[PDB]
């Protein structure tokens, strides 16, 4: 197809049209679309930002090409080098909230690689892990379990929703709530494709499986892995796995997924803390706690307006358009039997062990007046707890897209900074945060995902994508939150495509130097700067940063 | 479109077309045009020179093209860089005397930025000043004042016509006749597309004007300026602002000019001097006057001829076709009760001290014989007086058109050395000058417009344009006193497309060590050559000196 | 000499040693001297910085090498290129609060031009200009007039202090009282020396004076300079002049600056104003009166606390070691007989004049209740007023270095943002500056300088060099008020060498496109790096920015 509405740089319309017809010779047209519509989060876009915060064709693609498979990447990339066109890889595109699907440079090929490479690749047992492709959504791998009986032996880990990418999710460093909650580090054994075109694969995968009769004459791509590839990460020399978590430096293929076996023994809980101050005392109780194992999954601490959110929309608690009040924040909290800060967290294992856990959290809590414990049995038929309690034991669900509708054309756009597991440190950034929310006229809504030693906050930002004046005072609420954070010693850990040079900008200790040095990597591994330019912020040689940089 | 009459250095038809169907893409048909007609002065032509002394097509455009903003030159230069492709960039093209619209290369396509680059973009009452665009003519301007009632607060300072381009008359380094006469000195933030297409804004214009809702996501060229951006020129560091006037490092897309506020009281003057030879009395006078402050504006001393032309063609005065005689000249002044030579300045603030400069000034004058001092009030109704009167005070006009119309076909050509402010200085230039005139056969017509410690001597040459035998007069004769007024110490200050490098050959100290500094500056900034080849004398590395200096 | 006590970077000490006798055969031993102490302002250091606030041996020479004449600089530039020595070029180094004498880089050679590059070149009267060397101090050429009797035909321009250079002050745009008083814009026909080690003169400078018998064989450096050279500074083509004030593009070796004649008429005066607050409606009145020329020289707004130091050290109004208080401030006001801020004036000209505009000024400043009018003649022997007068008629004086012993060990550092001439903009400005000082534990003290349509805030830091608390208060203070200043959109003017970089980084409009328009130009004019690296933030590319940036 003949004309695009944005070119990538430097780029003619006699190269593109060249390159797309290359390209259909090897996927098919079936399999590329030329951009010359949001979607929903079940049919998610992948041309452009659904929940955009800048004009909504502002990180635009060109065309969206989706591989068959590995090969098809392989000859793609190639093409790419030949023209010079930037490829912005995805898996699902259901990172809405940091940018969807979009390209950061407008003008490149979104490479759709969850249409055709879907399949859960392997479910193994006795080392209790599972390799996966681009397109394997956690939901599809729940069913896949299902569908063999295998949920009685492996749980997964999920995030509040089902429907991203396993691997997707993975390499951003993405956050689930059970023991094996932090994505990242439960992989071991990927596959890449590099900028070069040439297939990796790291740690463990790059000992050869040996030479056998079945397994003569497959492509790279499909061959085997040696037995300890997906358990043990390591492997030998540098360890270079890192590379390709949130960085342009190659293109993922494969992963190995590590999986929680049945710990035979689990129980939901909510503890409800009433008063919006509690969270100093609530947080100091959880130090110890999570740093001495007697919280194991990644418990959150959840703000009222997330969970009155989910129950229902802002028109539904108050007719009001600026930011709700405090007593109204109690009144919404008492009406749900909530109250204004909300513990979330599960115990797993044997009764005997799960029993000591429990009274021993419990009383702890129990040092905050008025609070409150319920399982799930005690609450009512729709509440958060029972959603969670399906999301703490890996099982994927939808419910908690609903906060997402708190106001009209409800858009989420993420500030994402860590802060500290202690009360004052999280006052402190919630002080911040609530201030320039109300500035704003923002509701501030928001949750801690309590790591061992650190607090991933999530402030969660809903405002109206059909309102100039509102985008704009959220792109003014995220830059201020990004200085102001930044000047009280934190940092986001993952952001929005408008938002990636601000925070790289943000890490900037002896000059830039980590910055300086990761350009260093991506030029010499990407000499032509074809693989996702911009993505946290580097960029190649050839995107001048004075014309690129947000 | 298809093929031009005459086409770039090194560029084919086939790429040309190329680059003519991407301008159309990007800027609309309605916006570009080929050349496969001289115009007047109130319809300027923009693809040649309307006051032409080589052949009419000599300094010829293949391409008119016209940007939409500031976005459509970044792309074109973009495309020029692609192609290798001369732009030669222009704000109104009413330059005639020094080129009119023409590019030093023929074949370069003409960047007409004032077609659709036209806002008066502000106007500051408290700092004094007004930010425009290459379209703003100094009438527009005039008029936008009227339309908000500002005239009662602030004046311009405006050339002898009243079309040209604030900015791109600003970037000349030309010159007015009020206290804000020296054009170029009273500008302050000036915004420029550079040769890789950055954009850059100097001085308090890169201090950025901080972060508020209202201004969120603008492109670059559409934010807001900093509150000292037009107050003060300096910035912090190097004062880069000089090396964009004059010069090919740059397109100029806004601008900053300091506004003289009304000075409470007004009175224009004339003082005549009877002899040819007063010239010398006359300035000796006007050095501590103009020193001292007693002159306040650029006080222009005229010839005759300029004066008597402006009323009427030679025709009217003489069937003669060789130049006049002295006593002719001193006839013709004695008409129209104009002196030799004629002073013309202008008084300005409060009664008390109007009074005291020009009893001053009234009394210096004294000491020659014969002098007559004369208010608009008291000159026919069609005087230079009236018109300058207009002038003096900021009002535009074009009365002073008339001039060029001396002879049949006329064209003025300017021949601008600067000389002293020194009666025997001045008699030396004019002596030089004047011989030359009359070698070639035409009358000497000029004016002297007194700067602080310099004055600019605009001999001016007008000649039949469909006139090959005097075409050729007019080359020698400027040629030939770009070498005299050389061997004199004395060189021009601004000058046509044909001189500029004889008049850059002119500026060779030290072997010529300035150009050289300059090449140094342009092959720099411009690694291609795109932006205009030539001003200046100034080539970059890929014009050959033997091939394209004149 | 044998072993300094820094090197300069990738330099070995075989090199060094190497080219310091290399520089030994050409300069002599007496002009050269090799470190292996503070000294005064009558008597200048110049291999580290006398007011330092980082270590005082932070920014260090490694040696002094000091110009008989010009080849001496074409030769020394010849060998900082064979060896790549980073040369830092003075004149006077009376840049204290600034840096002083000391070079940004570490390890490079101070160039004191000023011990031998002495002469008052010219002084002529009928152009009213001079010709300097980098050594004309300020008193010198003073007293270059008075020997020659020229003080009753042309005045000069000076600073506060006498000693500085005319030339380094007018490259740094320095600012001075009298109507000439910008002295950058006084300037005209510069010389310099390019880091490749060619000689070039701007502007008019380029037009060769010539042939005669008597100037044949002499040396570029020595030749005349065409009569228009000092008259007009801006020649033809790009006027490049700017790119050497404030940047490492050139050594410049002459200058010629214009001079103010004898007006006919002088007078100073002081409005005093009560209350500290009196300074938004003062700066309101000045805005019209500055802006229409009823005010015109660079009148001066000065704090009670910068006259009071001038007459005395702090130990003398108070034993207290924190910041004084308001009352106290009024007490200091009222004991010298001057009010919480005091405006500084002088009227020059006729007398008729001189009446009127003096009437009109005392007629607008009566709008404040309490002023109160002061000639010379009505203040104390010692008063700042007498000093002030001897300032605003060009002479030279001394009186004003008391302020710096405000505190023991008197150290000043300037910061200097611009400001609006409107009350508001003023109160604003100082609102923030004084917040910070109280923080930091010290008496805010400064001077508004009005320029036309800006003021320049000095905001004057005294602080004792012998104090590691205090020296890193301020070092916090002036990084906090470059921040707050920035964030209010104000930039500063000039700066000290540890906070050039965070000055030039608050200059990023547009990615700074502003500083990477500028290391172009640097790279290319200096292919070794070797003139100055740093001054202004303007790197060469061999000094790597997380090395060298603070
Ligand atoms: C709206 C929202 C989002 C969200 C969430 C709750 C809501 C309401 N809860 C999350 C949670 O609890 N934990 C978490 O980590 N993320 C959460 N999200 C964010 C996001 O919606 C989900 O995380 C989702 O899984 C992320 O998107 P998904 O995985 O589906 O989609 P993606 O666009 O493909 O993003 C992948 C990005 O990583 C790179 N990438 C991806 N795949 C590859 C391959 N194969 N090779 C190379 N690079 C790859 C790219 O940077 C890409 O943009
Ligand atoms: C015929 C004539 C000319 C004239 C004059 C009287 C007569 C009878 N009186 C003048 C005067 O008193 N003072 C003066 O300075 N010039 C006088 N002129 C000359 C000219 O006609 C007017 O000065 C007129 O304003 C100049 O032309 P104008 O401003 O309209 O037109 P221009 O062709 O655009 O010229 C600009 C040139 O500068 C560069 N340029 C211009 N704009 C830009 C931008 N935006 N960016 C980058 N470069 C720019 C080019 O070099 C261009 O050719
Ligand atoms: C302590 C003080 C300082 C001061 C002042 C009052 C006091 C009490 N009042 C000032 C004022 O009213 N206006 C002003 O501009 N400065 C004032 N100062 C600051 C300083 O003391 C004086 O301004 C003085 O004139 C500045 O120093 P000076 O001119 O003597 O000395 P310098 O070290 O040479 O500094 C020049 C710097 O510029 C570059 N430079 C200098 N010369 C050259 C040459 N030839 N070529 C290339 N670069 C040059 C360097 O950056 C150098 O460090
Ligand atoms: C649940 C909400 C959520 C959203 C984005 C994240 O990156 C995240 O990880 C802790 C959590
Ligand atoms: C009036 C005539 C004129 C023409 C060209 C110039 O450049 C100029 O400036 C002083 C004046
Ligand atoms: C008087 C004080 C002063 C100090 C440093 C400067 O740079 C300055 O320039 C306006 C003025």
């Amino acid at each position: 197809a003949f004309r695009p509405l944005t070119l990538p740089p430097k780029l003619s319309l006699s190269d593109f049209n060249e390159f797309i017809q290359d390209i259909i010779r090897i996927v098919g047209s079936e399999n590329v679309e030329v951009i010359s519509v949001d979607g929903s989060y079940m049919k998610p876009t992948h041309t452009h930002d659904p929940h955009h915060v800048m004009d909504q064709d502002y990180f635009l693609a060109s065309a969206i090409v989706a591989p068959r498979n590995v090969a098809d990447v392989q000859s793609i990339v190639g093409l790419a080098n030949k023209f010079s066109f930037p490829l912005w890889p995805i898996s699902i595109g259901r990172n809405s909230g940091y940018g969807g699907a979009a390209p950061r440079v407008s003008g490149s090929v979104v490479l759709d690689m969850g249409k055709n490479m879907n399949r859960v690749l392997e479910v193994n047992v006795e080392g209790a892990y599972c390799v996966v492709e681009p397109g394997v959504t956690y939901h599809d791998l729940h069913n896949y379990l299902e569908a063999n009986n295998l949920r009685d032996k492996l749980w997964l880990d999920v995030p509040s929703l089902g429907g991203g990418s396993v691997l997707g999710n993975a390499v951003e460093r993405g956050v689930g709530y059970t023991p094996y909650g932090d994505h990242w580090m439960m992989h071991s054994g990927m596959e890449v494709v590099l900028a070069n075109g040439e297939l990796l694969r790291t740690g463990m995968g790059a000992l050869p499986d040996p030479k056998r009769p079945e397994t003569m004459g497959l492509k790279p791509e499909d061959q085997p892995w040696s037995k300890i590839a997906h358990l043990f990460p390591y492997g030998f020399g540098p360890y270079i796995d890192g590379l390709f978590s949130q960085s342009n430096m190659g293109i993922v293929t494969k992963i190995g997924i590590w999986l929680m076996p049945n710990p035979g023994g689990y129980q939901s809980y909510l503890i409800t803390l009433p008063k919006d101050g509690d969270l100093k005392q609530a947080v100091d109780i959880i130090r110890p706690l999570r740093l001495g194992m007697a919280l194991q999954n990644v418990p959150t601490i959840r703000h009222i307006l997330l969970d009155a959110a989910v129950l229902g929309d802002k028109r539904s608690y108050s007719s009001r358009t600026e930011p709700l009040s405090d007593e109204e924040l109690d009144k919404i909290a008492k009406q749900l039997n909530l109250g204004r800060w909300n513990f979330y967290g599960a115990l797993y294992g044997p009764e005997p062990i799960r029993r000591v856990l429990w009274e021993t959290i419990k009383d702890a809590f129990s040092a905050i007046p008025g609070v409150k414990f319920y399982f799930p049995e005690d609450t009512p038929e729709n509440s958060v707890l029972r959603v969670r309690d399906k999301t703490m034991q890996g099982i994927p669900t939808y419910d908690e897209l609903k906060w997402i509708d708190w106001l009209p054309n409800g858009a989420h756009l993420f500030f994402s900074p860590i802060a500290k597991v202690s009360g004052e440190d999280a006052m402190m950034q919630y002080a911040v945060t609530k201030k320039r929310c109300q500035e704003a006229g923002l509701d501030f809504i928001g949750t801690f995902t309590v790591g061992m030693r650190e607090m991933h906050h999530i402030v969660c930002i809903v405002f109206n994508k059909k309102d100039l004046i509102q985008k704009r005072k959220v792109q003014w609420l995220m830059r201020t939150l990004i200085d102001d954070c930044a000047a009280n010693g934190w940092g986001e850990y993952r952001t929005h495509l408008a938002f990636m040079d601000q925070i790289m900008e943000t890490y900037n200790w002896n000059n830039s130097s980590f910055l300086r040095f990761n350009e260093v990597l991506k030029n010499a591994v990407d000499p032509n700067g074809i693989i996702a330019p911009g993505k946290s912020g580097v960029w190649p040689s050839q995107y001048s940063h004075v014309t690129w940089k947000l």
